[PDB]
């Protein structure tokens, strides 16, 4: 990396699962309460990391380096809508809102993400279409190093077996924050005055290799409790701009 | 709205109410009460059940004699001075609310909350999202025109600008954060049941309006817009029934006179 | 008022005040609290009693006038120290509250809270906005005049000073955004039934009043206005009835002497 | 009254110590608890017992004898921290199961931490939820209160000056007097507040005011004040003691010129 | 003593030791007894999280000894707690499995030597069992502080979370940094990013020196109850990541 600008931005859609073509941006109901030794959960149950390849003008070495980003989490007032669905809270009350677990998470690099693996249940059987860890064993319930992934597939990495790999993600920025519990209330801010600086200390962003630009999110926002008790998650898609400079290889 | 040399400083100051679907002539402030559980493929919500948000445009004094010039004179927004007008109205727990038990007070107001402003130089532009694309609408209110299932999500068809006071429910509409280059908008939403409003007053707390390269929103025709949304949480009435409570917002915003091209 | 230099000598004075809280007081025994709270009036006809209504605190600090001719000097308050007096008497749960449950301790003061203090060169200005703006206000409370539904979100006609103590109902009035010029306001209202109440205590806080050209309230008339309402929460008795917990206020403000232009 | 920072060999010196709780200690083996709590004594018949009232801590620490003809200890910096947290961690002993085949209830509601470094005793302000509450033998509580005691009276002064005989409930830090002394306390009331304690070694409170003076220490004493009421136990039959812990001091001083 | 300063980076992930009750239950501690006397509390092993810890040897170097300058961490695996289908209690009926939530503690030190811990307890009668290190002859006063009570975190899954904690009269040669959240229905809350460095230089810009050139690890990371749906509770643990940058400091004999 020798010395020495674009924008590029994305709306990334968030990938709850969605049980029907009407419950975009819903799982499916929630189950419990299945033994550890026959825990098989259906795919549209189990929210996903999402993750966007964006392509940059090519330069011939001159790399694209990330400097900063804008991103927030789009449609939080979608939720002061009490009157469709939810479970009223009491007789002739309004709708319950969303609430409860909830995980927010972004990242921007230069290459996929690379994720560790770790799971509640090690004798989970996950279903096809979704990428868990290979081969677990108890250790997978604590720290077990086989589980390396990088976030190549959109819609396919459970975010409940799936973590950013601090060992590794040298040329790649993220942040998330897990809060857990039945009644969490989820907390969202806007603004467009907030810039996170992606330059580490020797003052280098992420260089993106073969012109590429890799946005991961998860916004799990909560879970919604429908009139009958059933409840699924809900997220919402993440925004992000980022600034760009040439730098010299 | 009060719209008090080169370095000349115009202080604008407004109360903006809020638009919470006042349901009658004495509940101003106060939407209709919630309904619930409506299956998505039946939710009608009623007109006055629904908070949108505010604004205003407010004219300000022309700058420019000869509109010929190579350079012209903009007013730049600076500054602001925001806050929440009438918190303490919400101790009154002797009114119309639900005992919290037998021979209880009232039950506060609390519960799913927004606390939104905007300042910029020309109306704010919003994205649409919905709980549920099949809601239908009332007539009075703006939503997002021939909604799909992906309108749940993020759907780039519905852009709007905040262009009309008391139409673009709060629940149909964020600022859109891939425009609004010539505004600054700031939001937390709250949600749950039992969330406690928690709400701050001062006379010493200014928020800066100035970007990157110190340049503030550029009133365009000479017009600067206020944008709010204060939803402060439900008030349960003694029937159980909970309808929104929403407060006025006020702004003081100081500008100055900027040469441009 | 043009503002000129801080008049340096050889004299920085301070004062300081215990400003009492006005919750009710609804009979000898039970200062500090309000009236038993009542539920559930109509919009159409709540008429609160005035020892159930917690009001502003307010306090005025005569100063020695300055000017040997009628320039002139005035006082500056440059900065404030403050505190809420006695939090520590809420570990009182032995006392009129209701167990928590059977064999179990009292139930701690909690609920809606609101911790506000002013100090001017006058008295504070205030903003009415009111619930319901047919209540009906009982004698000796200070309330918006010719209230309209607008009343219920903003009446700019609501304007009044802060000009009397045990007065101005805390459920009627807000410090005025737009006036207050010559004054500093501070408030933080927290609403819920179970809301704990979170208070600090240090002598190593200091609220510096000077704005943004150094410049503190001015004592216009040899006169400093303390201004305070700190309702910590709900006392639900053994009764289930509920009443509001009030505390004193502490004040320490350093003044300085101030020119200005006659 | 205030000159130089005096340096040279021994111009410093740190002192540290542990502050045992005052929580009531209702028998031989319930250090570190009260009594159970009673509940709903109407105001005019309210007299708890001496073992059901956590009282504040204070100590005296001798510093090396300074000469007077002025030298004085300054106190520069605190490290404090709540000792024992994770003993919180035992829900297997005497505490009431959360529900049928569940853990025990942990410790938690209305919490109160203080400490306090000063040149001389603590000064305290009283305030009663009750003026008329009828305080046990072995207490030092607000003397001839009235109704005014339940607000502010300024008759109520006293020096934190015995350990385990001012209760807490009656007893604030006066800020309008401790000119000599930094304190630190937070309240937090409710029956479900969480306790949240951290404990670090790279903290350090700055007891420096605004010109750069710490407190100074009359006749070489060193006086530190602590309450850490850390939430109510639950007995498996209900019944509600409170739960204290010890506190640690790391003091740093250095020598103060002062013209008496 | 501290001379000269003359880099290395080492990391290390550390598993939690949260009892471990069978071969399948690794990251959790055996179900919660309740309601023991406190003249019959006799807690079983698997049920007491402990403290974990590693010593990590350097190259020895002849005095030059290896300093610690700066540490990342973070808490992995925090995602696994969105798993609502396996063992967990209903919230309700129809509803999904019941977080883990409740007590919480997060903990890590980095030292040149063992972590220096003092003895507490809830209860002083307690009765630990065989393969655990407590308080030895403790008294009423184990309850308060009780100055005997010293020891070196010198074993791994040996010292229960609930007897000790660091000891803020020592570690001089050790930076340590914890928060306790207790209650029953607590929220667990944790954050984790790449781009979050702790300094573990002190005033004097010396970081921990590692004597017998050894670097040590300590941690506890207790994130909460996990509620099967009989009704019983187990404590969750999560591994910490460590990444230490050192350097080479001078120091005289
Ligand atoms: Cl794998
Ligand atoms: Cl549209
Ligand atoms: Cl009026
Ligand atoms: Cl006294
Ligand atoms: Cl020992």
């Amino acid at each position: 990396v020798l010395e020495v600008i674009t924008e590029v931005e994305c709306f990334l859609n968030p990938e709850m699962g969605d049980p029907d073509e009407n419950l975009r941006g819903f799982s499916l109901k929630l189950s419990a309460q299945n033994d550890f030794s026959s825990d098989s959960p259906e795919r549209k149950m189990l929210p996903c990391y999402s993750t966007a390849r964006i392509p940059l003008p090519n330069l011939n070495l001159l790399m694209w380096e990330a400097v900063t980003v804008q991103t927030e989490v789009i449609g939080i007032t979608s939720m002061l809508n009490l009157h469709a669905g939810s479970q009223k809270v009491h007789e002739h009350g309004g709708g319950k809102p969303i609430q409860g677990s909830n995980f927010h998470f972004f990242a921007v690099g230069g290459e996929p993400l690379e994720m560790q693996g770790v799971l509640m249940n090690y004798r989970s059987k996950y279903p096809d279409g979704t990428i868990t860890p290979k081969n677990p064993t108890a250790q997978s319930q604590v720290m077990n190093t086989d589980h390396k992934a990088y976030l190549d597939k959109n819609n396919a990495y459970p975010v409940e077996c799936w973590v950013p790999d601090p060992s590794r993600n040298e040329n790649a920025r993220y942040f998330g924050t897990f809060t857990g519990g039945e009644n969490v209330p989820p907390v969202l801010h806007v603004t467009n005055t907030a810039t996170t600086v992606l330059l580490d200390e020797q003052g280098v962003g992420p260089l993106c290799k073969a012109d590429s630009l890799y946005v991961s999110a998860a916004d799990i926002c909560g879970l919604f409790t429908n009139s009958s008790g059933t409840q699924q998650w809900r997220g919402l898609a993440r925004y992000f701009k980022i600034r760009l400079r040439k730098r010299s290889v």
